[PDB]
């Protein structure tokens, strides 16, 4: 099973040639969809080695509601540098929106803890939402967030997560983005006393940057092998675990392949 | 072509028996998507007669941005009476988020002609979205949205459109939407100018309620015809659409059936 490499190789052969912010370029297809069955491994990508340490460190951070790159530079994790100010601020972005999004009454509402107290108390529920898409905060974001919605279902004690991106980086953020949503929700289930069900990712613009091609076509050129094993310590609350709770057992990836500048 | 119905087929075979909400009792799928090519028909079922008023009216009504049930009534639509207030009021739902979002600032964020504005100058972005899913005011509505969250992209000058929607009650609700969202699409494309493309629908929980499948099997066991054509009269603006602008041409479905006590 590789839902990744499929889509990879469906966009590379099927994408539309397409503008973009950035001026790169890119071929796309919108509306595309993966699903990972979490209780057959953990899609921590093989066919390159995903850095993993900064997928769990920007997760934590997201959970911590930090909207400073601080945490995240002291754990030597970079990836959010870029678009910081000089004092480290990103604005209200995912994190901030998870923990803390500002009702017009003057509360913020922690969407982490009420999505996880249904997943406890009523399991059932259609409305398990956490939106990190808060139109009235999106202009002071310095990016405004890929992956914008998601929402979590229960089936027989298994917990299964969506996610909306609006906008994926196939070679880039997708790995990370997988990865990162696959550890919420096994946090997630540990923390509601459920088993993992199915990860399924759902695209906007679903997007090959045109000076990925090189780096696309060597990774879709190498074969898939078998996924690694996530374990997690104990803790009293999702807001608890820390880097060293997290282990990945017998990942075997594929050379990692660089980013292109 | 059958998306809807495929997908109702598959829900009823292989869906999970799960408890809910209304206390009716479904059956269940997380995560299902179904795909439309609006260039080849309007999808309007013809598996079963859907009041196609009803849905443009509706339609209408969430563009004026009303939270009152009253124009709605006015025009002999009453799908949403039962969940009205004693004055009529439905809370901030739908179309007061689509038109004036509130934001901190206190300023009112017009998302439909914010996304209108992007299909025309800069028809390549990848942030043409529009969210019901207020988190800061969802208690304060009748009913949380279920048609949540949608965005628009544009290829070769083709509009396409994805609806997340969180909640879906296949045999009732769906057939709506899909019109709705079918309908909304031709009124962006026509505003921008740009011709139609694909409608993707992704929900989330997709169910069949326990009532229904009395229902369901007769709708499953008729033969589709041919999709309708929609024909739009010009407007210099979404706004001034009305009813009388919005024709169904050579719609030819099977009998209505009943939403049962
Ligand atoms: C065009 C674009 N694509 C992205 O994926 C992107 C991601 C972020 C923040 N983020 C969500 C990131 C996830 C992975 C990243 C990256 O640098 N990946 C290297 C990891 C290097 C390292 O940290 O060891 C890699 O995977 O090759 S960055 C900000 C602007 C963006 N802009
Ligand atoms: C459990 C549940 N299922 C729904 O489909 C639903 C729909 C609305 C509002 N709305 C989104 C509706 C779309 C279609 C409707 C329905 O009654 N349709 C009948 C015809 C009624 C009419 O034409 O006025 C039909 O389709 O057979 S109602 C509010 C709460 C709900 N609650
Ligand atoms: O967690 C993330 C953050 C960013 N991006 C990518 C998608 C886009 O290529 C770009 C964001 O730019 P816009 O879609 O807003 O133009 O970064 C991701 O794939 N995942
Ligand atoms: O446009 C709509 C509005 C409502 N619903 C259905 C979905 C659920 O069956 C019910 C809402 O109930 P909850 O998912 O919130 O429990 O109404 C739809 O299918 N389409």
């Amino acid at each position: 099973m590789t839902p990744y490499e499929d889509l990879l190789r469906f966009v590379l052969e099927t994408g539309t040639p397409k503008s973009d912010r950035t001026g790169t370029g890119t071929r796309s297809l919108f509306g595309q969809q993966m699903r990972y069955d979490l209780s057959a491994g953990f899609p921590l990508l093989t066919t390159k080695k995903v850095h993993f340490k900064s997928v769990a460190y920007e997760l934590l951070w997201f959970l911590r509601g930090d909207s400073n790159i601080g945490w995240l530079h002291e754990h030597g994790v970079t990836i959010w540098d870029e678009w910081a100010s000089d004092t480290g601020e990103l604005g209200p972005i995912y994190g901030v929106q998870w923990r803390s999004w500002p009702a017009p009454s003057g509360e913020h509402i922690d969407q982490i803890s009420a999505a996880l107290d249904l997943l406890r108390t009523d399991p059932d529920s259609r409305r398990i939402i956490v939106s990190a898409w808060n139109v009235g905060e999106i202009e002071r974001m310095a990016l405004p967030p890929c992956h914008a919605f998601f929402q979590f279902y229960v089936a027989d004690g298994r917990l299964s997560c969506q996610l909306y991106q609006r906008s994926a980086d196939l070679f880039l953020g997708v790995p990370f983005n997988i990865a990162s949503y696959a550890l919420l929700t096994h946090m997630m289930a540990a923390q509601a006393g459920l088993s993992v069900g199915e990860f399924i990712w759902t695209g906007g613009d679903c997007h090959i940057y045109d000076n990925h091609v090189e780096q696309v076509r060597l990774q879709l050129s190498r074969e898939p092998r078998p996924y690694p094993k996530l374990l997690l310590a104990d803790r009293d609350s999702i807001f608890e675990y820390t880097y060293e709770d997290i282990v990945v057992k017998n990942y075997d990836p594929h050379p990692a392949i660089k980013a292109p500048v």
